[PDB]
């Protein structure tokens, strides 16, 4: 009833281009089984959207990689909040919202905004810029470590600790396995910068060891959903800006329309989360025999759900595959929907707006003028170099 596939979404040559495969993937039928890695497939709007909203039968305490808890060792200790389900994960997620809140964004927005606006001014002092290098890696960098209240020392393992995390929600292939190999370091240094002794005071982190006092979560707790924020807070943004830059870069129209509406930016953002998805995959295991799309899929089975396939499906999206920085975008599963979906969204969102709301403001162009390079990851999609001519309004 199900059909099979031998279509792996965990190869480079699906990485280079997933589009095409994509569509298979869709079209084959509402659920599929890839025998490559023995697990399920959904790759459609619906049944994506589906499964996020059914925690109880598709849960996340069985890892949301390729592994199942319940038969290997997690690589590291499971997070307290991405891999836990209701009850357990209710009040380490009420902390991080908290932490991650509206108010918060009051308190960081003026420093973000104005870390913007120089970037761009000094990417335009030098013309020809590597988007990824110098903008969509280094404003992050600039504010994000800085937000999180972390010292100098050793945050050059920032960016390979997050490479790590996010190969290890993919299968046992080289990417993987390479990225756990010898990873002791970058662990070491992030399990260091989670006590509370190494957290600015007023910085995200330090915030979270403070809700220790109100009972939501216990002191050892806290450094754990401090390694949350740098595992999933830096890398997520840095393909999502970089996406953005691209989106800018091949629909020249829609960068015109950017700079005539500024207040634009923050939908701009949006629809490139929704265009190239940084997170691309991630897995659910079944907890019992359940119906999906016609299909019965058995207790203990992973289900690999298809992000950017489901905000490209055609069954829910007008013109998918194009561009539209005023598209209404709410529904798109680019930072997941339901119970788990996205604490850190509005750091994201912030970083986004504020980064192509400088760049409406000040840039007239953004040209192609070098070599484009991918960058390979088992569930991230982004460049690893843009080379961009900027010119300026
Ligand atoms: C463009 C940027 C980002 C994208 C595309 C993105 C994507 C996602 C997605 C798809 C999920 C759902 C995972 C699941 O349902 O299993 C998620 C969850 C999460 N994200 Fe983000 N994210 C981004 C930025 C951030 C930032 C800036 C932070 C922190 C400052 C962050 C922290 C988290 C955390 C802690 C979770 C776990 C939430 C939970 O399980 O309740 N992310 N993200
Ligand atoms: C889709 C994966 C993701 O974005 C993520 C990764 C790690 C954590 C965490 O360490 O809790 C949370 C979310
Ligand atoms: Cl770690
Ligand atoms: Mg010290």
């Amino acid at each position: 009833t199900i059909p099979h596939l031998a279509i792996d979404p965990f190869s480079l040559d699906f990485f280079d281009d997933p589009y095409p495969d994509q569509q298979t993937l869709r079209d084959a039928g509402p659920v599929v089984y890839l025998d490559k890695w023995n697990v399920y497939g959904v790759a459609r709007y619906a049944e994506v959207h589906a499964v996020l909203n059914d925690p109880t039968t598709f849960c996340s305490s069985r890892g949301v990689g390729l592994s199942d808890f319940k038969k290997e060792k997690p690589w590291r200790p499971p997070s307290l909040i991405l891999e836990a389900d209701p009850p357990a994960h209710t009040r380490p997620r009420a902390v991080l919202s908290k932490v991650l809140s509206p108010a918060t964004m009051k308190t960081i927005r003026d420093g973000f905004a104005a870390a913007a606006d120089a970037k761009v001014d000094e990417l335009l002092q030098r013309g020809c810029i590597d988007a990824i290098a110098d903008l969509a890696e280094a404003y992050p960098l600039s504010v994000f470590p800085d937000a999180m209240g972390l010292k100098q020392e050793g945050r050059e393992h920032l960016l390979p600790y997050a490479g790590l995390v996010f190969n290890a929600f993919g299968p046992p292939n080289e990417l993987r396995q390479t990225a756990i190999e010898r990873s002791a370091p970058h662990q070491a240094y992030v399990n260091e910068q989670c006590q509370r002794p190494n957290l600015a005071p007023g910085g995200f982190g330090a915030c979270i060891h403070a809700f220790t006092d109100t009972g939501e979560i216990t002191p050892d707790e806290a450094p754990l959903l401090v390694r949350s924020l740098l595992s999933a807070g830096l890398d997520t943004t840095v393909n999502g800006i970089g996406a953005a830059v691209y989106c800018l870069a091949r629909f020249p129209g829609e960068l015109q329309r950017l700079r005539s509406d500024p207040t634009l930016a923050r939908n701009a953002f949006e629809e490139a989360v929704r265009f190239e998805s940084p997170v691309q995959t991630f897995f659910r295991t079944t907890t019992r025999e359940v119906e999906l799309g016609g299909a019965v899929i058995g207790e203990g089975e992973k289900v690999l759900m298809f992000l950017g396939s489901a905000n490209r499906d055609p069954r829910r999206w007008s013109d998918p595959d194009l561009y539209d920085i005023t598209r209404k975008t709410s529904g798109h599963v680019g930072f997941g929907s339901g119970v788990h979906m996205c604490v850190g969204q509005l750091v994201a969102r912030l970083e986004g707006e504020v980064m192509l709301s400088a760049l409406a403001r000040k840039v007239a162009a953004i040209d192609i003028d070098g070599p484009v390079k991918r960058r390979f990851n088992n569930t991230l999609r982004g460049l690893e170099s843009l080379p961009v001519k900027l010119t300026p309004a």
